[PDB]
């Protein structure tokens, strides 16, 4: 749900109908660059009206980091 729309803007983001999940390292798996993740960030603050540090915008590494950097707003 939460979830599901944080898929979507991965997706929407990458041009992607791959599916996503939890497990998924940005870079190595899903091919997200410096200004892919700066996109996500923006985009998921924008989106659910948050914030996220630089700092724990710095440590994520999987879909499901980017999970429960959202998940704590809610």
């Amino acid at each position: 749900a939460m979830e599901e729309a944080i898929n979507a803007t991965i997706q929407r983001i990458l041009r992607t109908d791959r599916g996503i999940t939890a497990n998924q390292v940005l870079v190595d798996d899903l091919g997200f660059d410096s200004l892919k993740l700066f996109q996500l960030i923006t985009e998921l603050e924008d989106e659910f009206d948050i914030a996220i540090s630089f700092r724990d915008a710095q440590n994520i590494k999987t879909v499901g980091d980017v999970y429960t950097s959202v998940a704590v707003w809610f």
